[PDB]
């Protein structure tokens, strides 16, 4: 939760890859499976 | 939950990828199962 | 719940991708199964 | 629930793909199954 | 609930696809099955 | 859940990536099978 | 598309909570945004 | 897409939950954004 | 897409959870942005 | 896509819990950003 | 993608746990990020 | 990808906890950001 920014300016290239990831796949903060008595 | 900017100057490529991913199959912060007594 | 921006300039390219996911498939904030007694 | 933008300039490309999606598929925020008592 | 724009100036191209998705299958913020008593 | 940012100056290259991943399949902080009695 | 049941017989509890849910908010099987040239 | 039972004995608990989800917020064999060209 | 079953026979207990979760915030088998030129 | 079965006999217990998860939040065989040219 | 089974016979306890998680928060066979020119 | 059982015959215990997890939180075969030119 957060800004994301890709600002280009002169570039010159062939190939280029930019991958932001915060959570791809996460179970982050997920209680799972939680029981109390 | 913030802004995503790809803001583009001059650029001459072949290929380009720019993927911003926060939450791509999380369970994020997902209390799954919670059980209490 | 925020904004998104795709702001192009002079681009020259051959295969482009821009792809902003900010919950693809997430049970985020979801809570599943809660019991409480 | 925020702005959307995708404004172009001079762009010569052969393929090309913006795709943004917010939620896509999420119980985002959802409460499934509670039970009080 | 926002505003969605697809300004275009000058593009030469082969293909172009642009989704924007918000909610496309999400329970957003759907109490789903809530019980209390 | 922090800002990211990648801004552009003069490059010339053949290939570049960029990859910022800050959970990608990370259980982080996940409480999973909790049992109290 | 299959049966459900939940037959019951001699039960004595104070909670109970019975949740089939075959699919709850799934893109299950979309295609969302093919193109084909 | 395959048949659901609970089918209950003499049973004496103070609380149970039986939650089968099959597809509960899966983007599941859903193709989002292909192109072909 | 396969049978559920929780027979149940005599059982005395205080907390019970029988939870079968087969996709649960899956992007199970999802192709999410293929591109091909 | 596989059978799943608690089937239970005598049981005598104060707290018991069987939890399956065949996939709990996992991009599991997701092709996530591919792009060929 | 296989059976699960918890066939229970004569069980006197005081706390059980039973937890067959195959994929919980797995990039499992996930292609993320490729790209090919 | 395989069968799960826990077949159960005379047991009399105070605690016990059965937990099998063929993958929790593996990029178990996952090509994460691949490059090719």
């Amino acid at each position: 939760d957060a800004e994301f920014r890709h600002d280009s300016g002169y570039e010159v290239h062939h190939q280029k890859l930019v991958f932001f990831a915060e959570d791809v796949g996460s179970n982050k903060g997920a209680i799972i499976g939680l029981m109390v008595g």
